[PDB]
RNA sequence: GCCCGGAUGGUGGAAUCGGUAGACACAAGGGAUUUAAAAUCCCUCGGCGCGCGCUGUGCGGGUUCAAGUCCCGCUCCGGGUACCA
């Protein structure tokens, strides 16, 4: 019991890092007296190091956690391991090692890491989504899924090297070519399993309303993503062909402008074509080469190729040329479209290239008809040149063709949704294998209760090419309905684990079932929910359609599962790579890579150790993937966790993308010190008096007016704004006061503690391990921790003047003090007896005055 | 391409509901203690020409008494784009 001078993290970290371990401070039970608070930061996968992305995430949550212990709350605060991936199969084929001893390592190192930087977690609640004790659940929910109706199995395109014969990913994939291999890769129609998020279109289009504390940015983008949309499915008939097609618009009022129909190019009409036009089969064959990415399908030019059958106008009756092309999508939509050239910008434009009819029928605002030699006509008005059609309004015009086409029989009104239906299966290992069993008769069915969970064997050895249980066929061998029969080899996406793991840290060690409503119901819905931006869509829009799965099978009772979204912004690095000796691309470390700026600070060029030319990608998020992570673990040995912590707080605020620089760190380590400076020279003169509350000094008075203001603005700026770089910077100004400010005598001591005891209990979320010292230092009541957060004393914060500033013509002249309760005639009267006020005032008038009270007079001057 | 964000001194940022632009820090320069250094404490710090005047928040217009903040048109940079997680 005895503190030294110098501030030293190193002997007082691990020591109390070792006594929350050791009595279990943030471990915590369903405890009905106290008020529930769970606070969710986003699961990591274990890639092997942290990074400062990592870092952000995890100090955002444990400085709103331990702030909600602090206001007198149960909080929740767990961690875990999203352990299933692409990443541990080519990391464990590189160092000769199995997928899944890889990925307990990464977990055991990262798990240091975390414990290191001392957030409160409970650890008695931890999760790795790899083991069977997981994804048992998940099996057995899926085939619950399978028996209402919400999974069916179907072709999908998906991206196949031709020679290996294996499925690879999006982002395996590099400028044309696979990154291992010299050999195209080509689209590849293959049957999976799909679950219908369609079916929930409306309900997770809806609810967005409803969710008033998740910002406007991610709710239009989710809202923008569904699409929900009010059209028509307008049928056709072809001359030579059997076949009808079926098109969708949103725009039926334009369908007697309609000169051509364009068809995408994995249309059944398109093949039928293609055997007797050499020309269109080569157009198909190149859209092989067409990627699986709705980047790369619109960025590239759009072409096409007429296919030769000519597809009846059911109204006007005119035979209209059927076109191929590499911009309509095949899975949005029915495939083909009504291409109305005349009021579309991209149908415009392929209709010009290639010299199609162009159609006007709908006249502009004015009742004039348009004119279309530069530019489509996008906007909606009255029709013309269309039959029976003409004069009619959008509403009218929209109903009458809707109606015709219904009355006719070739047409019907319909809501289509951008959003496509969820597609689980992989072909990979490293996943939870999917629960379905092709029997010999030819049946497929779910895998029975008694045989889940299907597990996956962690001991095996992988050539790299295809996946091992998929490789040995005795793996997929199993017995239904007393006959031979096979099981699916196909695993889980790793979304799948990562859409209710939320859910299981409630009841993590539950063998009964998937989770035990009790202790589900008591912490969900969850509070504050805190990621990346860059799941605001595929991630945030599975973790709600899963909770509305869970609701309507009776485990849970909300109907959103989180109340408030905190998407802080993304931490950014440079990227560099060279392409190696086989075209594979060998991404070099920022530290590594030698660099020539330019003038404005831009990249120009990009050496390394070794001595390659390095192709420099831009700022991008911190992964393993493009090689930028920083690792913390050498700041941390150096400076200390709450200096490392504080530094990443006081950077900027959550919710902005921080570009990731070293310069900065020293200013949190000096803060510190002066922290343990102003302490250690206070608690030396020793044990301090009662506060007399009415008998101090006006610099005592205003001092503390300091104090119980910093304590109102740090709790709005923790509490409501997430903005912590500006409560850090409200306490930096108290301790730079409080310095100054002498305590020779006992009335000033006794300011001093409860300034040092306020100002070490608002540390405490940002800079833990510091503050528990202090705090017994200081000699407070049991552990930090626990301990209440400053409620600030209204009596204090009392003001007797405000300043008001004195403009001319809009323009800052003068600045004065002016008491609180004072009229507009009384600061024009003060504000003229400036001098530089007056000096602009004479040899004109005073035309306006404006008056914002307490604030600003701006005079009006001719 | 499409959807959603971002740009403020050498650098990260502040200004919370249209109202003092640059709080709080870092880096740099000079001064002070110091056996020299480390560590600590002071001073200056957007630009152009003074105990003053104009100008200044990515670029071009606009509204207003007042714009970093609101409106219209752009540039550049990030995130997502359905098999990275
Ligand atoms: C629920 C599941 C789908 C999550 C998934 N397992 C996952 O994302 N795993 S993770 O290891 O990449 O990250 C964990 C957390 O850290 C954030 N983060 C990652 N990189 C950065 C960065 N450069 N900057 C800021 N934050 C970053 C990220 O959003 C997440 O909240
Ligand atoms: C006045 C011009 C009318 C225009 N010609 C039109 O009908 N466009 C379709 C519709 O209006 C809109 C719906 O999002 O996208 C188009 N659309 C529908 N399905 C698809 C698809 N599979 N691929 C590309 N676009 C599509
Ligand atoms: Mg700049
Ligand atoms: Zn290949």
């Amino acid at each position: 019991s005895h503190m030294q001078e110098q501030y030293r993290p190193e002997e007082i970290e691990s020591k109390v890092q070792l006594h929350w371990d050791e009595k279990r401070t943030f471990e915590v039970t369903e405890d009905e007296s106290k008020e529930k608070y769970y606070c969710l930061s986003m699961l990591p996968y274990p890639s092997g190091r942290l990074h400062m992305g990592h870092v952000r995430n995890y100090t955002i949550g444990d400085v709103i956690a331990r702030y909600q212990r602090m206001l007198g709350k149960n909080v929740l605060q767990p961690i875990g391991w999203d352990a299933f991936g692409l990443p541990a199969e080519g990391a464990a084929v590189k160092n000769n090692t199995a997928p899944a001893p890889w990925t307990y390592d990464n977990i055991a190192y990262m798990k240091n890491q975390l414990k290191m930087l001392g957030f409160g977690y409970d650890w008695s609640r931890e999760l790795a989504t790899c083991t069977p004790e997981y994804y048992r659940w998940e099996q057995k929910f899926f085939t619950e899924l399978y028996k209402k109706g919400l999974v069916y199995k179907k072709t999908s395109a998906v991206n196949w090297c031709p020679n290996d014969q294996t499925v690879l990913a999006n982002e395996q994939v590099i400028d044309g070519c696979c990154w291992r291999c010299d050999t195209k890769v080509e689209r590849k129609e293959i049957p999976q399993w799909f679950i219908k998020i369609t079916a929930y279109a409306d309900e997770l289009l809806n609810d967005l309303d409803k969710l008033d504390h998740w910002p406007d940015t991610v709710k239009t983008m989710q809202r923008n993503w569904i699409g929900r949309s009010e059209g028509v499915e307008i049928t056709f008939n072809v001359n030579d062909y059997d076949n009808t097609l079926t098109v969708y618009t949103t725009r039926p009022d334009a369908f007697m402008g309609c000169t051509y129909l364009a068809v995408a190019a994995g249309h059944p009409l398109a093949q039928k074509a293609a055997e007797n036009n050499p020309e269109l089969a080569a157009f198909i064959d190149e859209c092989r080469n067409t990627k699986v990415a709705e980047a790369e399908m619109a960025t590239m030019e759009k072409k096409g190729v007429d296919t030769g059958f000519k597809a009846v106008h059911p109204l006007t009756g005119e035979e209209i040329p059927v076109w191929a092309a590499n911009f309509v999508l095949m899975e949005y939509g029915t495939g083909a479209v009504m291409a109305v050239p005349g009021h579309d910008q991209r149908d415009y434009e392929f209709a010009s290239k290639y010299g199609l009819n162009i159609k006007p029928v709908i006249l502009a605002a004015d009742g004039s008809e348009p004119d279309l030699s530069q530019q489509a006509l996008t906007e909606k008005g009255v029709l013309f040149n269309s039959g029976e059609f003409n004069g009619l309004d959008h509403e009218a015009a929209f109903n009458a063709i809707a109606d015709k086409l219904t009355a006719m029989g070739v047409g019907e009104r319909k809501v289509n949704y951008r959003l496509r239906d969820w597609g689980v299966s992989r072909q990979r290992y490293w996943g939870a294998p999917i629960p379905m069993v092709t029997l010999e008769d030819g049946t497929v069915m779910p895998t029975p209760d008694d045989q889940l969970p299907v597990i996956l064997p962690e001991d095996v050895v992988m050539d790299g090419i295809t996946s091992p249980i998929k490789a040995d066929p005795e793996w997929a061998k199993t017995t239904v309905n007393g006959m031979p029969a096979l099981r699916e080899t196909d695993t889980f996406d790793t979304f799948m684990e990562s859409s209710w793991y939320y859910a299981r840290y409630t009841c993590p060690q539950y063998k009964e079932g998937m989770l035990d409503s009790e202790a589900a119901n008591y912490w969900l819905p969850v509070d504050i929910y805190i990621g990346g931006i860059e799941h605001a869509i595929m991630h945030l829009l599975y973790f709600r359609f899963f909770h509305k799965l869970m609701r309507d099978a009776g485990m849970v009772n909300s109907d959103e599962p989180a109340k408030q979204l905190l998407c802080q912004g993304m931490v950014l690095a440079d990227a560099f790579y060279y392409v190696g000796e086989n075209g594979e691309r060998n991404w070099v470390s920022p530290v590594d890579a030698i660099v020539e700026r330019d003038e404005k600070g831009r990249i120009v060029k990009a050496k390394d150790a070794a001595g390659h030319e390095l192709v420099y990608t831009g700022m991008s998020k911190m992964s393993k993937s493009k090689n930028n992570g920083i690792d913390p673990q050498v700041m941390v040995e150096r400076y200390g966790a709450d200096t490392v912590r504080l530094f990443m707080m006081f950077a900027s605020p959550a919710d902005m993308t921080l570009e990731w620089q070293e310069s900065g760190v020293e200013g949190a380590n000096r803060f510190l010190k002066r922290v343990w400076k102003l302490v250690y020279e206070h608690t030396a003169k020793g044990d301090v008096a009662a506060l007399n509350v009415d008998a101090l000094t006006e610099n005592q008075k205003a001092l503390r007016r300091d104090v119980h203001k910093t304590i109102a603005k740090v709790t709005d700026d923790i509490g409501r704004r997430q903005t912590f770089n500006t409560a850090i910077a409200a306490i930096m100004e108290l301790m730079n006061k409080l310095a100054k400010a002498p305590t020779d005598g006992e009335q000033d001591r006794a300011l001093m503690q409860e300034a040092l005891l306020a100002v070490v209990r608002m540390l405490n979320p940002f800079t833990p391990h510091i503050c528990f010292t202090l705090w017994q230092e200081l000699k407070g009541e049991g552990d930090i921790d626990n301990a209440p957060w400053p409620v600030a004393d209204e009596k204090a914060m009392v003001e007797d003047s405000t300043l008001v500033v004195v403009q001319v013509n809009g323009k800052v002249r003068a600045k004065i003090t002016v008491p609180v309760d004072a009229t507009e005639e009384q600061v024009r009267e003060r504000a003229g007896q400036e001098h530089l006020v007056a000096k602009y005032l004479d040899g004109v008038t005073v035309r306006k005055v404006i008056y914002v009270p307490g604030k600003l007079l701006n005079l009006v001057v001719g």
